[PDB]
């Protein structure tokens, strides 16, 4: 083993450490080798009223240093008049604690949509 | 090492286990520390005929317990009259075995689109 | 330990190796057990002029063998007249070095959009 400590042992045999996770609907996974954190979350919104709608989403845990990337998509909660695919999204701002997602619609009927976000950071 | 078993050895030096994967177009990666599984897949559809279209997608492998998150996006297979970016998607339902993705179009010309999904679960 | 080499030691106790990463805005993470690489990137574009727009994006690093999956989404850089959610995207082609993303708009006002891509490969 060439050492008397766990850290020294792993370094000498080139081993990594276990990842950790919260395996929840709004959850996260952390690589404890590099510190990278991946998170995923969702929020149910309801109908899109038209125009431009901003919504703040809070990550399951805060990134300790930075959020590097977000991946926003649309979920359908129900189909009252038309499908949630008539709503589209883009990210407005990204922070260590959450993001702002903007949505708009291209069909003016009632939806029941939600927003999903996957995020990468550390 | 402080133990006579591989599991006990790793616990004593704080080491994790190797991830496994199928590095395929429709593939998966599994963290065998936490059990988290990430999958990715695609299906070629063709033209969007208008209206609302639901399609069932089957994951490369079933999640043993639950799918936590899906990330659906649109791929362009070809460009017969207009681009596949005129088709948009949302997820309708998510299970341990697959998902239903709904699509609609905002330009009524011929596309050749497909659906991509990335999924997280365990 | 049952061996005199680091690789043999890890095999005998069933330990994996540390992942590596570039924790940058345009960055990557590599599982050195399976070789899977995840990358993320963004590019600011500006206004969508209408019609169909193709753009080539270059991955932070080349995948040594193949890109298996891409996840393109839209970011809002600013809001000059309307939101970037009125622009939508699809992937046209994917290679070991990058991808081509096609975009179109469903509202003919000025945007300031960018393109985000998450990619999986090895
Ligand atoms: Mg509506
Ligand atoms: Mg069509
Ligand atoms: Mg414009």
């Amino acid at each position: 083993l060439g050492a008397n400590t766990a850290a020294g042992a792993r370094n000498n045999i080139g081993a990594g450490v276990p990842a950790t996770a919260s395996r929840a609907l709004n959850g996260w996974w952390k690589d404890n080798d590099t510190g990278l954190i991946v998170q995923w979350m969702q929020v149910n919104v309801g109908d899109h009223p038209g125009g431009i709608i901003d919504r703040t989403l809070t990550f399951p845990i805060a990134f300790p240093s930075a959020c590097l990337h977000v991946v926003p998509t649309v979920k359908e909660v129900g189909r009252p008049a038309t499908s949630a695919s008539t709503v589209t999204v883009a990210d407005v701002s990204v922070s260590n604690t959450g993001c702002v997602i903007v949505s708009s619609e291209y069909y003016g009927l009632a939806q029941n949509y939600g927003i999903r976000v996957m995020a990468i950071g550390y």
